[PDB]
Parts: structure tokens; C-alpha cells; sequence
């Protein structure tokens, strides 16, 4: 219930250098065995701490602690929070909706209640991956969040494939895929009045450096851009996210999905698929086409293709 | 605290004349204190005029929601009656865990009584009808702007059948006669791209009201009644809701499709000069109607365009 030592812990860990439980304990003035409890408090937050005795605690690779100021410096205004441990980056910024501004962020090294779509959890362990949010001020109202969620996944998608990711696509209207495993999971939360704006509160966990997921937690199938190929400091990766959906949307206010309707093509991850929709509870299936103008999905169910602009895509197994 | 304004409107409700005298006595209070709440009540948009000789009165008599008398014409889903409230639709907001598809509130009096953009409903206590439904949608955000129109067209169609013949809606919420507001419809919600919406459709229908704040309602406005139209609150509440939740039903099931052609009669801007305002850009054109996706289609030099978004309003001179 009281966070301060590990987190003073996992700072000094955090370079990837041996620390002796006598030196830890010394620096942070507790019996080696407290300093052992803490460690253990560490270890269920996700984080990976082994012993080597002679040298003592330390992490497989260093950490980057994610640094407010420092992302901030590589941006064009904006605010960015930064937090150690959090509940849902998603709930911090949803809280905080009337001193918001667009393209304002929150970004946390740890979630200890993650969400996704349908009451589902998402595995948030502490440092391994991006678990960031963003605030957006939609003029257009509601029924502009799903193109909006189009943008986002295009987006990202691009962003990762320029920097390694080859066979990274998106799933429609929310998620990242690589090799067919949830790269990074988005969810758009949002607040508004038809005719008149509509609050939208961005979620996105990015697995990067996770080693070990829990198989109750992500049953499913996962993958990280540490498997890919690539170690991107979160701190910089976080930099070019805001920088770039700032950007993208700015622009999506402008032009709406135009733009980005041929961008998807190319991304969709399921484009041409033996595919399931679930809308509710009762189960629909058949196979897909891309989207339409408007960012509905294109689903030919024996013959014929109907759009459909709700539920959650996914392959059948 | 209102326990006791409460129970002098309710005295008061039938429009006969309560003198300063009985009214002591059945309210526990100095004829000096029971002139506080009188005042209470003037504030809450109640037009009590006292006539020394005769006593207290009301202008004209009330008929005081009874959620007992509605909920008895209906068929399920709970209908919570709130004699002050800030806002119907901050009621249901605040409970959108224990609600259920189509239950729904109405409130004598609104204190914080809500538009668009940040605006105020005048909303005088009993004098018009202020109501709130909720409903879920499996469909997401997408489907809210049609669910909107749908409302529009349901309620226009509900009083034209109930006699004031030219209601008419304006794209996407709000009702009009004779191009002056007679409901203000504001649609609210919650949702996630990719899963459910949680919507909360609030209706502030003007019914008997008779002078407005001029500070808070300075557009064109009107009533029922100017529309010969003399209704019963319980009854119309009792009849809007079994109409809206029939016609959610069919929507949520069919989509807009089956009211594409019921719009395109009932729309008061068809046709005509307007001006679209999104965020903080006003942009001008001749409305078109809708398309089957439910955006409005804005002719600007001969080129149409849909909008997604956006508050329309009419242009004209004087
Ligand atoms: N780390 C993981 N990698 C791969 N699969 C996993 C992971 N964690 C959980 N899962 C699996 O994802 C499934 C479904 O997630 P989703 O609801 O479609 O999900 C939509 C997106 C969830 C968004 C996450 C961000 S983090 C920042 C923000 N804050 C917050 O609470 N949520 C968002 C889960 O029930 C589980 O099987
Ligand atoms: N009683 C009135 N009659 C005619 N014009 C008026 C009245 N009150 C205020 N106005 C005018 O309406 C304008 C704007 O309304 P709106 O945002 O288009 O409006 C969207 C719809 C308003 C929603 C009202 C309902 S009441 C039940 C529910 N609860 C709640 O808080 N709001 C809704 C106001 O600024 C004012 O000029």
C-alpha cells in the first residue's frame, strides 16, 4: 500500500549494475532482509531481479526511467506527466478532462489496472513497456472516433515500421499486430454530445522489452519490438508518438480519413482474412474487404459485402 | 434543503386560493417564515402572486408529476421522478452502472439545466416537461448521431399525432415551430471505439411556459400550447418514453435505414440558407437533408459535402 522504497530501489537498480543487498541496505537504511521484501515487491510489479552472490541484486538490462522533462524537451508545447505507478494511464487523463488540453499527455512505468475493450485487463509490468495516453479535442463530436481510431492505428503502425518493424499492420478499429500477436494493444475512451464536441482520451500499451507475460493475464498470444529487433529508449519513442499524433490528428481535423484510406489498405492485418465479429454477445462471422470512406468494415458474409461500423474484429481459429 | 417548498407547491399545485392563514397551520410555521419559501419557490420560476383579501395563488394550476400514474402505463424499465434536480441528464450520467436500456427520469425543476457548448435550459419548475432516457448500445460511438435523429423524428412525429401539426427537427438535435425552438434535445455519452456506448438522451420539451429569462433564452422560443396543444405531463412523459423505447429498439436492431425518408419530411432546414458552426469556424451553405450515414449534406457553390459534425442554425434577415 506504501510505494516509496521499491520505487527508490528499482532508481538505483535501474542501471543494470550489481548492487549488494549490504550497500542497498546501507543507502536506503533497512535490515537486508527488508531490503529482500522490497525486492520482492519489485518482482511482482513485474520487474526481473536476480542475485549473484559476491556481486548481489541486478536487473537482466539497464531500465530508462522515463523522464517528464526530458521527453519534453524533444516537443513543440504540450504537457506530459509522468508517472511512476499508476492505476490506467487512460483513467489519469479521463480524471483530468476539463484542464486538458489537445495533444496533452500521460505516460506511466507501471498500470496496476490496465484495461482493454469488454472489462478485459491488459499486463502492465513495471518499465518493460509504453504505456502512454493522449488527450484529443474532437470538434466533429462522436461520430468522428472511428476514423480517429483508423488514424491512430495507421499511425503508430508507421511510425514503428520506419523504425525496424516490417510486418507490423493494424486491426480494425483499435490494435497493433506483428507476425499475428498483439503488438500493442489502443483504446480510445471518449466523452461527448452529438452535435457538439467530443472529448477522446487515447490509451496505448506498446509491449517493447517484456521478457515473461503471465498466461492467466495474456492468455491470447502476444510480441514485442524487443523480438522484432529493436530497443527503443521509451523516453525517445514516447517523443516521436506525441510529436506524430499531434501531427496526424491536427490534420484528420482537417481532412478527415481521406488521407489515410489508402494508408490502411496496406497496414489492415486482416484485409482478405477468414474473420469473426462479436458485437455485444451474439456472434456474427464471415470474411473481410478493408473499410469503406466513412472507416466502416467491409464484411462479405456468403456473396455479398455489408458494412458494419461496430464490434471487435478478429481472426477464427 | 427544500422538504417544505415542496409541500406548499403541492398545496398550492391545484391553483385555488391558500390564504398566508391556513397555511401556517398545515406547515408547522409563522406566516413570516412560510412568505420564505413563496419566495423559494419564485426563484425556482413559480408565479405566485398573493391577493391581500384572498391569499396565495398560482397563476394557473399545475398537475404535479406522479411516477406512480406514469410508471402504470408503461411495461417495465424504472422511471425515477426527481421534484429538484441539477440536471436530468447529470442524474442518469452519475448512474450508468445500474442502468438498464430505456429506464429513464423527469424533474419538476432543473437547476443546472443543460445545452450544447456549455449553455443553460431555462428550466422553471413544473411548467415543462424534462426528461431523460437511457440507453446502451452495443453499436459504439458510431451510432449516436443516427440515434439522434431518431429521436428527433420519433418525438416530432409524437406531437404532430397529438395535434401541433408543423414540429419540425433540426439536424441533429432539437425541435422547431415555426423556426423557434419548442425542445431542446441534448444526447450525451460514454463509449469506447470498438465496444459499447453508454448514451443518456435528455428532452427539455416547452409546454406552459409562459415569460422566459430573457438573459438565458434570448433565440426564438415556444411552447406547446401556442400550438393549441394542452397536455397532461404524466401523460406525454408516459407516451414519449413507450415511443422512444420502441423506436431504439428498432434502431439498435435495423439502423437508420427505416427512418431515412421519415427525416427528409420532418427536417425544418431542407432546403435552406444555414450556417455550420464546428469548434470555431463558421461555414455557410444551403442544407441538402442527409445521407444514409446520417451526416448533413452542405451544398457551398454547387459543391455538396457531408458533415460528420457541427451546430447548424438558420440564415435570414429582417
Ligand atoms: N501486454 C499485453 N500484450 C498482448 N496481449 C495482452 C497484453 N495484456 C493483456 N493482453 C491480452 O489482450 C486481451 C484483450 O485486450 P483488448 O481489450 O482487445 O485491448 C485493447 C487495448 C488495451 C490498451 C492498453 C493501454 S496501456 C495505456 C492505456 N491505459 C489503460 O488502462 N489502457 C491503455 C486481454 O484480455 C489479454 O488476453
Ligand atoms: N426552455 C427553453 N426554450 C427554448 N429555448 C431555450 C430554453 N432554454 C434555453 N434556451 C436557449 O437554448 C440555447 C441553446 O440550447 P442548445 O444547446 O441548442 O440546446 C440543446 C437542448 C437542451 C437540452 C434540454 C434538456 S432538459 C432535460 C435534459 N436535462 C438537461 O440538463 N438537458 C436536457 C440557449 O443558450 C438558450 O438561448
Amino acid at each position: 500500500k506504501d510505494n516509496t522504497v521499491p520505487l527508490k530501489l528499482i532508481a538505483l537498480l535501474a542501471n543494470g549494475e550489481f548492487h549488494s543487498g549490504e550497500q542497498l541496505g546501507e543507502t536506503l537504511g533497512m535490515s537486508r532482509a527488508a531490503i529482500n521484501k522490497h525486492i520482492q515487491t519489485l518482482r511482482d510489479w513485474g520487474v526481473d531481479v536476480f542475485t549473484v552472490p559476491g556481486k548481489g541484486y541486478s536487473l537482466p538490462e539497464p531500465i530508462q526511467l522515463l523522464n517528464a522533462k526530458q521527453i519534453l524537451g524533444q516537443l513543440d508545447g504540450g504537457s506530459v506527466a509522468v508517472l511512476p505507478v499508476i492505476d490506467s494511464t487512460n483513467q489519469y487523463l479521463l480524471d483530468r478532462i476539463g484542464e486538458l488540453k489537445s495533444g496533452d499527455a500521460c505516460i506511466a512505468e507501471y498500470q496496476q489496472a490496465g484495461r482493454g475493450r469488454r472489462g478485459r485487463k491488459w499486463f502492465s509490468p513495471f518499465g518493460a513497456n509504453l504505456y502512454l495516453s493522449m488527450f484529443w479535442r474532437l470538434e466533429q463530436g462522436p461520430a468522428a472516433a472511428i476514423g480517429l481510431s483508423l488514424v491512430i492505428g495507421i499511425v503508430m503502425a508507421e511510425v514503428l515500421r520506419k523504425l525496424g518493424a516490417d510486418k507490423v499492420r493494424v486491426k480494425w478499429p483499435n490494435d497493433l499486430y506483428l507476425q499475428d500477436r498483439k503488438l500493442a494493444g489502443i483504446l480510445v475512451e471518449l466523452t461527448g454530445k452529438t452535435g457538439d464536441a467530443a472529448q477522446i482520451v487515447i490509451g496505448a500499451g506498446i509491449n517493447m522489452a517484456m521478457r515473461r507475460v503471465e498466461e492467466s493475464v495474456v492468455n491470447q498470444g502476444w510480441i514485442t519490438l524487443q523480438e522484432a529487433g529493436i530497443n527503443l529508449d521509451r523516453n525517445t519513442l514516447a517523443a516521436m508518438l506525441i510529436r506524430e499524433l499531434r501531427a496526424a490528428l491536427e490534420l484528420f481535423e482537417q481532412e478527415g480519413l481521406a488521407p489515410y484510406l489508402s494508408r490502411w489498405e496496406k497496414l489492415d492485418n486482416f484485409i482478405n482474412r477468414p474473420v469473426k465479429l462479436i458485437i455485444g454477445d451474439k456472434e456474427i462471422f464471415g470474411i473481410s474487404r478493408g473499410i469503406d470512406k466513412q472507416g466502416a468494415l467491409l464484411l462479405e458474409q456468403d456473396g455479398i459485402i455489408k458494412p458494419w461500423m461496430g464490434g471487435e474484429i478478429s481472426l477464427r481459429s
